[PDB]
């Protein structure tokens, strides 16, 4: 077991609803060498991130929402996504008023891979592997067309005005989304990026509906998350179906955040709840899986990493009331199938 001090309340890495990361680690395989792409918030400058975080990109277009001062640009540091007085709309609605500045991006990137076995805060499912954040979202969320050019630089695509990726990355965590079909130009970019051989792995949503009514679940070519809790039930407002291909844990997910109520304040932890956060429990693993692979001489398509995670998870507790794919990602025997 890693020596972080919060380790023991990461019930989602090691308890029986978790994901068997320990078992892996156990094995001698961390995600060594791999590189896991987050297309989100940005990143915050956590001490329990810094030294597994590889310099990203920036792709929010608008100022007004990246809180920056300018459109794309080389800096993925999460200015927090605060706001109030329904900056984001839906006024008078009280639950859409104001929000604390999320650090999103952070908590997910840290369940990758927070900083491992350095004493401090928690540990990440892939802590060998390197994570790149792609700044998609800001105040308000994030335009599609950001979101998309931004997965695909990810994967190693070129965006005219921005460098080469020179870590490109074969896993290309996606914990967001909305209501609507995929668009045109979201599939054709998703399919890109699988040409190239990244795995996109996506959030299935959050209101308790079929994630087919959404996007990127209802794109071709993604591996979409729902979420179960530590009793190993459906999370209540898990979205579900057929288009969901397994779960992980989305409920008292421990990860990296920012105390700071709007701008960073002091590196922290938190509890959070959602399919974002089971999205990249299933990143993590994936990136487990290729440092197995890669120590056996195997290549792995996105299809077969994606076969590899949804044919050895392990089962929920009892019946559940949704489809909600094949059962809890489990790293030690997805990991077992590609050692042989
Ligand atoms: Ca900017
Ligand atoms: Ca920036
Ligand atoms: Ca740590």
């Amino acid at each position: 077991a890693p020596n972080d001090q919060h380790y023991r309340e990461q019930w989602h890495y090691f308890d029986r609803y978790g994901v068997k990361a320990d078992k892996v680690w156990d094995m001698g395989f961390t995600g060594q060498n791999v590189v896991v792409a987050v297309v989100d918030t940005g990143i915050l400058h956590h001490r329990d991130l810094n030294a597994n975080v590889l310099p990203g990109y920036d792709f929010i277009s608008n100022s007004q929402i990246s809180l920056d001062g300018d459109g794309r640009d080389a800096d993925p540091f999460d200015e927090g996504d605060w706001f109030d007085n329904w900056a984001c709309g839906g006024r008078p609605d009280p639950r859409k008023e104001r929000s604390d500045s999320s650090w999103h991006g952070s908590h997910v990137a840290g369940t990758i891979a927070a900083v491992t076995n350095n004493r401090i805060g928690v540990a990440g499912v892939a802590y060998g592997a390197k994570v790149v954040p792609v700044r998609a979202l800001g105040r308000c969320g994030g335009y599609d067309s950001d979101i998309s050019d931004g997965l695909y630089w990810a994967a190693g695509g070129r965006i005219a005005g921005i460098p080469e990726n020179r870590n490109p990355a074969k896993v290309i965590n996606m914990s967001l989304g909305s209501d609507g079909q995929c668009s045109y130009n979201a599939q054709t970019m998703i399919d890109r990026a699988t040409r190239l051989g990244a795995l996109v792995v996506v959030a299935a949503g959050n209101e308790n509906q079929n994630a087919s009514n959404t996007w990127p679940t209802s794109c071709n070519n993604v591996l979409s998350v729902g979420a179960t809790t530590s009793r190993g039930i459906r999370a209540s407002f898990s979205n579900y179906g057929v288009d969901v291909d397994l779960a992980a844990p989305g409920q008292d997910i421990l990860s990296t955040v920012d105390s700071g109520t709007r701008r960073p304040v002091s590196d922290a932890y938190s509890f959070m709840a959602g399919t974002s956060m089971a999205t990249p429990h299933v990143s993590g693993v994936a990136a487990l899986v290729i440092s197995a692979a890669n120590s056996v001489n195997k290549n792995l398509t996105p299809a077969e990493l994606k076969d590899v995670l949804v044919s050895t998870t392990s089962p929920f507790n009892g019946r559940l009331d949704r489809a909600l794919g094949s059962g809890i990602v489990d790293a030690e025997a997805a990991v077992n199938s590609v050692l042989g």
